């Protein structure tokens, strides 16, 4: 709140002059309160789009204590000072058009300062528009056909045969950890497509719920959709390839727009943008483990080193220790070698509420995936580049930004490092011990705002 007042005129003038504002402010800086002051100064109501319903609560608890009338998600919202919604409400054309229509009783986007919170999530926005076909969905579709054949009583022989042909095709797909790009798949011929439309529409007139699920309909949508096609663990997945356009179209509104994050990534690119970086960001004691790595091809061979380091960190601490792994697979592979050390996992039986209660009453090694003395990054959250969908994302961002793919990978990794460290300390007065336990963390020292003089060595 030194930065709140000093950066306001810059932000106002950026927005008055037609720029889309990009705002970087580490967690705890109070991004939400600034954009809240921002709205009041521009004479617009505020409309914040966020990822999760949890963040929607945070917005409500802050607007209220500014004396602002607030709402979450149209006669109720119309008179509110601040409205909060989830991303689909802006970014899914059909959902956006139902809420922000042209008619009288519609909210108009032009009446708001629009905020995209946690805007780093836009890097993975290709996931939002993906569609999937699974074996189970196709078997489910075959029941829906049987129902229509046994009720409406018609012949959907061509559709059933196509589905069974698709089932056989999918049974031959290699089922490993990841997505594999595909050049094509068997699709319905013209007659079969005709029947599919018909049997789908009849089943839907059988669903006596208004907004109602159907696997035939999901099959139809998938078939009609344009996208890059993948085998992802034996399911077929289609990803539209125009996500960059989709993002700009959703933001194509004649009003003030802000995108913000505590890890605003270099690879987040918007037309006619202006970035403000709040550098006010507390007192981290940093260690570096130069002789260990979670690098995929070497990970197995490093498991014993991780297990020994973690036990050495647990014993020499007095409070509980947070440990973050790049994957659950890795977490578990290390966990089985920590016998004799008390261990807490999250979703494994335990709710966050329970974690904290145990922490106050004892010293635990808390193991998580990407109070307490120290936080350990047990490996680097490097993207799975052998996954073709992740790879396509990296290519897409490289092309948009004109940055090389190594620099995109770097950005994607740095986001996750920073968001993980940000979960730890959101109060300047925190004296958190950070263990950067992967040799590759040396490429990220500068991103973390830590000098190589300050860094201790741990082995």
């Amino acid at each position: 709140r030194q930065w709140q007042a000093e950066k306001l005129g810059e932000a106002i003038n950026a927005l008055k002059h037609g720029k889309t504002l990009l705002l970087n402010a580490k967690p705890g800086l109070g991004k939400t309160v600034f954009v809240e002051v921002l709205g009041m100064q521009l004479k617009k109501k505020v409309l914040i789009f966020t990822r999760t319903h949890s963040q929607l609560d945070s917005i409500y608890k802050n607007a209220k204590l500014l004396g602002l009338k607030t709402g979450f998600l149209r006669a109720n919202l119309k008179d509110k000072d601040v409205i909060a919604m989830t991303y689909p409400y802006l970014f899914q054309k059909p959902i956006r058009n139902s809420v922000f229509c042209n008619k009288d009783d519609c909210l108009k986007l032009e009446d708001y300062l629009i905020v995209i919170d946690e805007a780093h999530n836009l890097l993975e926005a290709d996931k939002w528009f993906t569609r999937k076909i699974s074996r189970k969905m196709l078997e489910r579709a075959l029941k829906e056909i049987e129902i229509v054949e046994r009720l409406n009583r018609i012949d959907a022989k061509k559709v059933k045969d196509y589905i069974n042909l698709l089932i056989d095709y999918m049974s031959k797909l290699i089922k490993d950890g990841r997505c594999h790009e595909l050049s094509l798949m068997p699709l319905p011929d013209r007659e079969t497509n005709g029947e599919l439309i018909v049997v789908t529409r009849a089943y839907l007139n059988i669903d006596e719920g208004p907004v109602k699920k159907s696997s035939l309909k999901s099959l139809l949508k998938f078939v009609e959709m344009k996208g890059d096609l993948y085998n992802c663990n034996g399911s077929l997945v289609k990803v539209p390839s125009d996500v960059n356009q989709l993002i700009e179209d959703a933001l194509n509104v004649k009003t003030f727009k802000v995108l913000m994050s505590g890890t605003l990534p270099e690879s987040l690119t918007l037309t006619n943008s202006y970035k403000i970086v709040v550098n006010e960001s507390g007192r981290g004691e940093y260690y570096y483990c130069p002789n260990v790595t979670s690098e995929l091809r070497k990970r197995n061979s490093n498991i014993p080193i991780y297990s020994i380091l973690l036990k050495r960190i647990y014993e020499n601490s007095s409070k509980s220790v947070l440990v973050f792994f790049p994957s659950y697979e890795m977490l578990e592979s290390v966990r089985i070698h920590l016998s004799g050390i008390p261990v807490i996992e999250e979703n494994k039986k335990t709710r966050h509420e329970e974690v904290l209660e145990l922490m106050k009453t004892g010293k635990y090694l808390v193991m998580l995936v990407m109070l307490f003395e120290s936080l350990v990054l047990a490996g680097l959250p490097y993207p799975n580049v052998s996954d073709d969908m992740v790879r396509k994302r990296i290519e897409r961002l490289s092309k948009l930004t004109g940055k090389d793919e190594d620099s995109i990978i770097h950005d994607l990794t740095a986001i996750v490092i920073k968001q993980t460290i940000g979960r730890a300390f959101r109060d300047p007065n925190d004296y958190v011990k950070i263990y950067l336990c992967d040799s590759r963390y040396r490429e990220y020292f500068a991103d973390l705002g830590i000098s190589e003089k300050e860094i201790k060595l741990f082995a």
